């Protein structure tokens, strides 16, 4: 129960790398006013929920891996709220989604359809959802009427406190039956249909051509889901796919220690690559945070940068 520091440094590079590349997202939307339009709400949003997994969620996590002494409920409720943000970090991805795929397939409709108001509308839901899922364990469905108290012993807690652990206070058939579903299958699969259909109208696209703009604008987008697609599956399936078989194989012995921390870092890497390389591949963004890194090396390499020339001086 001790803990693993390795998994503690790394866990917090994460959190650090979630906030730059975010901040700095959110940063170009600000003071570049070309992106300032309804399509990027979502990616303003996706951002957003990153940098509150860097600041909140990643801190909660690193704290329950410990096993310190706290009320079951008070516990409950740490794991609940890693929950609810990692949560709202995958829903807030999936509009981007949507969102791209009522792009390319309605292109007419889309900006009479898609609105600044109806943005804040989507957006809130994603945050309900959140919320009403990560939180489910708090209104009893949860491991709390069944402290461990040979465990509790053991880190010298005292009466009515337990050894703070994830898989102590949060079911397993939530986590495989509930969480698992709603939180990375249904929106997994909802995005990987998104981008076979934008790969679709690229085909049929190219297709045509085989007779003597869109296509452009089609292969790039396809490329760009691709990217979001992949990258989700390899930071969250792991994790998930452990819970399942720790869920279906309760006389095996449990996945090892080392395996479970990579598959939990492995999820949080979810919030700095995404949307990050989705924002990082239109080039109105990739100039913006051009202009932004470049201002902070042009200010911070100042008292080197002139002793050096003072240093030359009198030479
Ligand atoms: C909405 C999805 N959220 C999670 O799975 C997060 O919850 C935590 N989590 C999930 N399963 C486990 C587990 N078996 N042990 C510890 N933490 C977990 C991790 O921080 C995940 O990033
Ligand atoms: C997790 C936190 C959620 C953050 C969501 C931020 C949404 C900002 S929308 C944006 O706000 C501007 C003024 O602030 C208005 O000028 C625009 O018309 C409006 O579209
Ligand atoms: C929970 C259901 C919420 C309904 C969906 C719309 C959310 C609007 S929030 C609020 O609305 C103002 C105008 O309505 C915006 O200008 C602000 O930027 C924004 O912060
Ligand atoms: C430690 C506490 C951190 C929790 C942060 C939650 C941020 C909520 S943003 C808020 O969410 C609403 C729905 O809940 C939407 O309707 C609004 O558009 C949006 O402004
Ligand atoms: C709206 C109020 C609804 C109340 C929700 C109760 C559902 C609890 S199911 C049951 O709860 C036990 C708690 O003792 C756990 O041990 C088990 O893991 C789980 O299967
Ligand atoms: C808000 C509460 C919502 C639902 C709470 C009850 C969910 C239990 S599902 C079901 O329970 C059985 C034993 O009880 C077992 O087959 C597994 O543990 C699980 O698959």
């Amino acid at each position: 129960i001790m803990g693993s520091s390795v998994y503690i440094t790394v866990e917090l590079a994460i959190a650090v790398l979630a906030i730059l590349g975010n901040v700095l997202v959110c940063w170009a939307v600000w003071l570049n006013s070309n992106l300032q339009n309804v399509t990027n709400y979502f990616v303003v949003s996706a951002a957003a929920a990153d940098i509150l997994v860097g600041v909140l969620a990643i801190p909660f996590a690193i704290a329950i891996s410990t096993g310190f002494c706290a009320a079951c409920h008070g516990c409950l409720f740490i794991a609940c709220f890693v929950l609810v943000l990692t949560a709202s970090s995958i829903f807030s991805l999936l509009a981007i989604a949507i969102d791209r795929y009522i792009a390319i397939r309605i292109p007419l409709r889309y900006n009479g359809l898609v609105t600044g108001t109806r943005a804040k509308g989507i957006i809130a839901i994603c945050w309900v959802l959140s919320f009403a899922i990560g939180l489910t364990p708090m209104l009893g469905w949860n491991n709390c009427g069944q402290p461990k108290e040979g465990k509790a012993h053991s880190q010298g807690c005292g009466e009515g406190q337990v050894a703070c652990l994830f898989e102590d206070v949060v079911p397993m058939n939530y986590m495989v039956y509930f969480n698992f579903f709603a939180c990375v299958l249904v929106p997994l699969l909802l995005m990987l249909g998104v981008y076979l259909r934008i790969f679709l109208a690229a085909r049929r696209q190219l297709k045509q051509m085989e007779s003597q703009s869109t296509l452009q604008k089609e292969v790039h987008a396809a490329k760009s889901l691709a990217i979001i697609v992949g990258l989700f599956a390899l930071c969250w399936l792991p994790l998930h796919i452990i819970n399942c078989f720790t869920f279906f194989c309760p006389d095996c012995s449990h996945a090892p220690l080392w395996l479970m921390y990579l598959a939990i870092v492995l999820s949080h890497t979810n919030s700095v690559v995404n949307p990050f390389i989705y924002a990082y591949r239109i080039r109105e963004f990739r100039q913006t945070f051009r202009k932004i890194i470049r201002s902070h090396v042009l200010r911070q390499q100042e008292p080197f940068k002139a002793a050096a020339a003072e240093n030359l001086y009198f030479q």
